[PDB]
């Protein structure tokens, strides 16, 4: 499954309150987070477009409440081949 | 081809969503993401005049309603050879 | 025990405090310290559920009043095995 | 020729443009782009005394106008031989 | 003696007059200086507590008015030995 | 000659040519410019006590009017041995 669930947060710790919340909603695979700079922190799910629609659904619903909170939630179905090469496929 | 699109977000997500539309609305290529410092993210793309220009307006209108949204979104046709040395030839 | 706590601190003096604190407090292990960016520091321990829950209240308490104090504190008891793969096992 | 000129925008699409700018307007070389921290970018080069006057001034009136723009325009014609070890000869 | 004494500054100037006055006002080893991100930078101190108790003291007094100045001043007499593993050992 | 003379600036234009008016100013040699985080860049000079003192103060004023301006400006004629061990040597 190709679909993209992602969810940017002031902080780490609503972020991985978001990827504990998105991993546990639907079928998705952590596949990165990332230290973006000025404190945002990104993480990133893949999986078929019915689990990542529910997953950043929840994840959405979970972080806002933790610490400084949500600043994004976004779903890409299919992105272009290109995006591919700028996606984490494994996380550290 | 040899144009230049860039596009500047506040975080990660709007970054993504702005690659994934200019690649979609026109034939670039994606060739880098950078973490700027203090939250600032750009993506960059090269294509033929025509394609960027598509691509630059297509990735503006996308992120500009994602996350912490838009900060330029810029083409420059052709650089200088000098500013070749500054860009990246390939993401990761 | 597999629970996280995790304490978010605005610089690293209450991020220190918060560690000694919840380390204090029960039987956790100190398995992170992490510079997030934009001067976010966010501390994590690992142990049983009862443990983790006595720590973060801890650290909490202690955090609040040093520096420029304290953002987020968040117990997860069991996080998705996804999870796992973005926390730290081992500090440096 | 060993003048130095130095732009300092808010973001990198900004400081590309300066760049382009500086690059195209007289005979200079593009020594570096640093990212600074916060945001901060700088671009550098060198070049004869006229040509960086020439530079930095059309790099300032470019990208004034591109995302959050200019912070510094600045030449200094003959750098101390003790400043040489902070400058970059070359870009990466 | 593993007393450690903390101060959190705001710029790299402040800390670097903060490590100069704890470790002249009494017996006490400079262990770590840290760029925590967003600008604080803090500087760790190890010692007999009495020592810790004076040179921390002296430090915020004399850091508070240099640059941006002072934002945490903190003394843990006896960290818990998990906390050891995130103190650095030697400066670099 | 081991007098200590610091500036830091708001990005790194200003501390470039603070470091250009101290290196001209007396006898110093720079030892280092440091990217702080959150913009915060700090330059670092040694040389005899006098040759500090003139030193620092042509920088201080030759840098306040450029780009963002000036943060600190400092001397410490005989810093700690200690402190030493968190001075670069040399910069790069």
């Amino acid at each position: 499954g190709i679909a993209l669930g992602m969810i940017e947060t002031r902080g780490l710790v609503p972020a991985i309150e978001a990827a504990d919340a998105m991993t546990k909603a639907a079928e998705v695979r952590l596949v990165g987070r990332q230290f973006v700079g000025g404190g945002y922190v990104t993480v990133l799910v893949r999986g078929e477009t019915g689990a990542v629609n529910a997953a950043v659904r929840a994840g959405a619903d979970a972080c806002e409440r933790v610490g400084d909170g949500l600043v994004a939630a976004h779903i890409i179905a299919r992105v272009h081949s290109e995006v591919e090469n700028i996606l984490p496929k494994a996380p550290q």
